[PDB]
């Protein structure tokens, strides 16, 4: 089983009348809910307009975010994985061998990309062995620096968020 916290949605931006039960039946959609609360106020139960879901598996997590926007009791609400929010990453030890459609053929499995920047040296324009990769959406970058590993034109590459 995969690690619970990284099966976790916190759900931001809910409508105050969002309950966990309408929670719950929404993001069912997408897969089996192990978990689903609404944050209230331990003294009013007047919710805090956030929550958090756990999915069964990351697949789940992956289709729940894929069918963003959601819409839950008539807002649009903000699905984050839970922590371990940005677009670009950083993405190192790709040498000097490294081009953009390994970069690309890359992470573009892991959602739109935007730009590829591959750095060069200012005074030689070799390349120094890094790049950065925008994404069109923060979740790309969320999958992306959660893994442990990634494999890029066969080098062992060390990638992080950029801001």
């Amino acid at each position: 089983k995969e690690p619970e916290q990284l099966r976790k949605l916190f759900i931001g931006g809910l409508s105050f009348e969002t309950t966990d039960e309408s929670l719950r039946s929404h993001f069912e959609q997408w897969g089996t809910l192990t978990d689903c609360v609404v944050m209230r106020d331990p003294n009013t139960k007047r919710s805090r307009g956030f929550g958090f879901v756990t999915y069964a598996t990351v697949e789940e997590v992956d289709a729940a975010m894929n069918a963003r926007p959601h819409k839950v009791d008539g807002r649009v609400v903000e699905p984050k994985r839970a922590v371990s929010t940005v677009k670009k990453i950083f993405v190192g030890g790709i040498k000097e061998d490294t081009e953009e459609h390994h970069l690309r053929d890359y992470f573009e499995q892991y959602g739109k990309i935007e730009v590829i920047e591959i750095m060069t040296d200012r005074g030689s324009g070799k390349k120094r062995g890094f790049a950065f990769v925008t994404f069109d959406d923060h979740d790309s970058v969320d999958k992306i620096v959660i893994q442990k590993y990634h494999t890029v034109n066969g080098h062992n590459c060390e990638v992080r968020k950029a801001l």
